[PDB]
């Protein structure tokens, strides 16, 4: 049957997608492989019954491949959809796939430091260089000349850093580090990012309590 994705609202606005970065990973790929789907979004402090009947511990996003079941887990659902729809591919090379792994939570433990010197900060720009380093010597995407799976589930952890950043610490990613900036200004350009993300004034809302 026909594809269909659950994914988080805007916090306070039901009708409106939200910023949560696996949904959006799961979207991108959808988006990038030109699969139609269906999307329903899940007001995450006001879920629907038909939701938790399907969805039972709340689990956001899940996917249903047409094949009666939906499932969880953005890992689990992007190979899924390598599966079933495997043109164009977005396979990355096992041996790439853990470029820049680690900088999603080394953003989140710098955001919500409250001591400039505990660290943290370091550690990003670590993860950051490392990102430069292959990009530098593999780009423009995380494999070469084709765009693939850890662009996509990297990408919206990017957004969420340079916005969030930006806006609570006025911090932004050093000039020098070039193919991160080629990088991030490619992907965030891209006809399936700009439709599939959040607006930053509810991606900077969604960070605010955990700030
Ligand atoms: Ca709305
Ligand atoms: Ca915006």
């Amino acid at each position: 049957m026909g594809v269909e994705v659950c994914v988080k609202a805007a916090v306070g606005h039901p009708d409106t997608l939200g910023d949560c970065p696996f949904s959006q990973r799961v979207l991108l790929t959808l988006e990038e492989k030109k699969v139609p789907y269906e999307m329903k979004l899940i007001d995450v402090q006001n879920k629907p019954d038909w939701f938790l009947k399907i969805s039972p511990e709340g689990k956001v996003p899940v996917f249903n491949g047409g094949d009666g079941k939906w499932i969880p887990d953005s890992d689990v659902i992007t190979q899924v959809i390598e599966e079933k729809y495997p043109t164009p591919s977005l396979v990355t090379p096992p041996e790439y796939a853990s470029v820049g792994s680690k900088i999603f939570s080394c953003f989140t433990t710098f955001l919500k430091s409250k001591d400039p010197n505990d660290g943290s900060e370091k550690a990003l720009l670590t993860e950051l260089q490392a990102l430069e380093e292959h990009l530098k010597a593999h780009g423009p995407f995380i494999n070469g000349q084709n765009i693939s799976a850890a662009d996509l589930s990297l990408a919206p952890k990017l957004y969420h850093l340079q916005v969030a950043l930006e806006h609570f610490k006025g911090w932004k990613i050093p000039e020098d580090l070039t193919n991160v900036h080629a990088y991030t200004e490619a992907l965030f350009s891209r006809e399936s990012f700009i439709k599939t993300k959040a607006a930053k004034e509810h991606l900077i809302a969604g960070w605010a309590p955990k700030v």
